[PDB]
């Protein structure tokens, strides 16, 4: 019932990219949120969603966002929580800029970070599975038949 | 037992990896360290990633430079999360190792971290961080070691 | 009759550049297989196919994939067959991502690798020839049939 | 009373920052010169940039290296105009740096200068010529020093 | 009534871009004129426009360019004023030899580079505005209003 | 009598073409090694490629750094595979060397290898593998080759 | 009457690009023949071109291509000629693999490089009629026209 | 009377530029070496620029570094070819100072060349062959020069 994982964009327009993470953790059932919290122009909204995100019962934070993107390390900043972060694709850098601007994290704050643009997003969700997986057994076993079924699916020559 | 499997594709990784190493110990997690070639010894990591669940691991820290395979590959063979550490390769300064590690497409997952040292040691407090999910203990150490960093910060530079 | 080279490729989405590569081969009469193989999606359909390659007949393996491209690299670690590699071009970063996953192989295991996109694709199914050209002399004339032909029909002046 | 805040990420941003410090104090503007740590001390940097316009600053400088998020985040807190100073990295020789302080989306700005020891002399000069526009005592030692950096270059090379 | 702030550009194609520069100075009510000045081009109108950018009351220039951007940096040349770069995406390189054009001005010669773009072009303006600010009480509650509800209306799910 | 040619640009290409002259050694395949500048030796290029397969080359490796145009061109004129070398250049790191390379249009074919010794190495184990497809005692030597190196890889590292 | 800039690109694709710099010359009415020549597909006819260049009148040579571009550079080393390079925008690279193919040439044999692209295309006609100025007074004259025109062509305002 | 300006933005240029100088003189050409900074020297580039032609220059080759707008500005000031040197920089290695000279729009012309000294002596060349166009003497110093560095290459490595 109350989630486990906050998903957190910087804004509508990365909607596009990370609904393919809200999507999968549906798919997996697995309780989330999805929300809109912008690094640079709701600072203190991001800086209480992570400080308190652990005691709200989150386990794993996914956060994207593209350009110089700021959410996925600031929110890492702030909780002690596996933050795993989702480069979306810029307009200009295709998403160069947004990747290095999440993956470079000093030692001290880490950021897992998942490929640029949907890929990423769907594989954030998948990568939050297997973290709860690891103490979850219904969840651990609906992911080895996710697994399974990718494995399974793929066909043998193209059409 | 271990916990944690650190996994890398030869002994010039080291440099890096043992960042990681030292990390994990620090936070007193056990762990396991290992050469495996994704391109010398394929079916030795097949095996080794297979196994890894069953061999009691709960996440997998892997690095190698320049066409790093070593960390997707391995995802590809088990269900835990595999964490990827992109090691800094001569030419290119590991730029091919970062690309060819995060840019996983979407269905298996590589939580990736920095290019290097930084990368090495988030990669151990990033998989620290999944554990204390589960573990009171290692989730208070953990806190306490993120407010030390914090309290250690000086507030003026040596001018 | 039997396939002297097989063409594989990370997914239907591929397709669209390796078909190119079909094509060319059809084009030079060279038997060949045309099969769907994922690295990470399906490692152990990569491991077996790459591992009897020789055994079944084949002298060549054309490999495409995009993105964190460890197709080829992973199919030249299991067989002592030439692999060559094609660069998909990936959505965001224009397969520069696939490039170097592909072509910065380390010292050991090998991968002759082509351009990005369609021209690679063309040019690893006319490298392929080449190779077969070797030790197949009605081979070799065609080859040099179509290369003769390529350098004969280019136009003096555009239109 | 200091009316530019330069601040940077850690002790290692000194040796690139200290051209800022010089500078500032060449022209003699008064201001203050410390650590802030983005991702380490972020409430120290929330409480910094939020009451630096009550504290009587008028600019701040921000230096920050590889996935540098300290330009910005001060930038999202404070009203006042913050200019960056993208900080070599090792590896990726300072474009983490300055794709992740530059490519702020719309609405936060922060005025970026170029990477290194440049920058920073550059956004104390910048920083001074913004001073300039209200203090006319400022505005004529400037216009000294920009007068004699033109005078003082040299006819031709010491061949 | 007489302008404060300058915004040149280097030919009506980079208008799609520098538009956004122009509304958001309206929108804060701050007067400006609009020029289209070529650096390599009308080069002796551009010194004539930066020598004489002070006298005539500017205090703050923002210059956009694209390719090989000299427009920002020659500005600086000429004049003591501060000035804002704006990299426009160019057609082939997106920007990346706009931005490094514009950015990499080596010490004693300064320009406020912004990002590639749009969000750059916006973001020159805000930074003028919290230049003018500075000293323009009436203006800087326009601006606290301004960055106040840009903050206020972020929304907190996405649609 | 030499199967494989091996050329290169200038005497500088030598220290990492090398490593491709001690392999074929090493697997005892005779061939010859020559010094061939494409830009400075254009018709010495032209004639050696023309002559190659009656001279009884079966393949050629062809190395170069920066504007790397000897392998593309050596292509243009035989009909024979022919592997290319990226020697890491000085400023952009063997970037221009590898582009210029890999980068063929449809029609003319270069195996691309590795930027730098691993290159130079693995273009010497893929002539192999071609040559191996039709000479026995080759095949062996390659297969044990192979098999070495796969058992000579430590299972832990030296921490 | 007889051509003195010889104008050659890769292929009928490279006429998109190439069209300008036909333009631009038959604008400053510059006697011209424009070619398709292969530097990999028809090697000898560029050999044959190049070499005979001078023979035949030619002052100046505009290569353009795309990809790994070696039209130019080949060129340059058959003729004594002042010979000009058009990068043109290839698909996946955008022309960055065109300028680095070009532009990078070893020390020996030069290529004048323009920009990637149309703008390239026009500059280099540009380029060929400002040397043949040198020695042509009428020309001289016209290009002094074309020059004025540009500069006093540029609007002042944008639209 | 020198027919060739070299002129670079600063002392730290010559160690680049003196292998222009040094060339020139090789082939008997008479010229002149200035240092003319585009950022602190603005009007003395203006003035240079402008005066080229009637002081008798045919030929100005202008090296920088970092944002390099110094053969930009050159050639929008003078209707004489301008030959463009990228200095390497400390941090992108020449990469800003290749994309800020070579990517001028259309109208203004500047022939690039390499990134180093390879650029410098290549722009000597380049000019050489321009100037070649109308001097005889110098046409055929020039082919010898070319013809010795042809027959100069040696025919295999000192292995």
């Amino acid at each position: 019932s109350a989630p486990v994982v906050g998903i957190i964009m910087g804004s509508q327009s990365d909607w596009e990219t990370m609904r393919h993470a809200d999507a999968l953790l549906t798919e997996l059932e697995i309780p989330h949120e999805t929300l809109i919290v912008s690094a640079f122009r709701t600072p203190d909204r991001l800086a209480d969603y992570a400080r308190t995100a652990a005691e709200r019962g989150l386990n794993v934070i996914i956060a994207g966002a593209g350009g110089a993107a700021h959410l996925p390390g600031m929110c890492a900043a702030w909780t002690r929580l596996p933050v795993l972060g989702v480069p979306v694709e810029s307009r200009a850098l295709k998403g160069m800029d947004s990747l290095l601007s999440i993956v470079q994290m000093p030692g001290g704050v880490p950021v897992g970070t998942l490929a640029i643009g949907a890929s990423g997003a769907k594989n954030a969700a998948l990568l939050a599975a297997s973290i709860l997986a690891l103490y979850n057994p219904a969840l651990a076993a609906r992911l080895e038949t996710w697994r399974a079924l990718q494995t399974a699916s793929v066909p043998n020559s193209p059409i």
